[PDB]
């Protein structure tokens, strides 16, 4: 799990897992991360899901204005000019979300913890 890798990690006790990038190995099982929204801090490795992008059938939380909890299943990955978009399916229908808009609730994150642990 070295430097430069895209990851999804939670930086607050009981916070969601957000899209970020491993910025440096701080040692002691901690890495400094630079989240897509600009925020940066050290995060315990055990709270870092090492996957880019989130796997095809993962259940995730897709953000949209005034929408903080709507879940959906990743059904596609599309790369439009250097940017990753997720095709999220919810209730038989799909919508596009920018990588930064897909998040993982604590429960959703755990389902991936085993495989992409670190």
């Amino acid at each position: 799990s070295f430097v430069g890798l895209r990851v999804v990690a939670k930086w607050s006790s009981n916070g969601y897992f957000y899209s970020g990038k491993i910025t440096r190995d701080v040692g002691a099982g901690k890495y400094k991360l630079l989240f897509d929204d600009g925020y940066e801090c050290d995060v315990l490795g055990k709270d870092i899901l090492l996957c880019d992008p989130i796997p095809l059938d993962t259940e995730v939380t897709a953000l949209s204005e005034d929408e903080y909890f709507s879940a959906g299943v990743v059904k596609g990955h599309r790369k439009e000019s250097g940017e990753l978009y997720y095709s999220i399916e919810k209730e038989g229908q799909r919508k596009w979300y920018k990588r930064m808009a897909v998040i993982l609730s604590l429960e959703q994150g755990n389902r991936l913890r085993e495989q992409y642990g670190l």
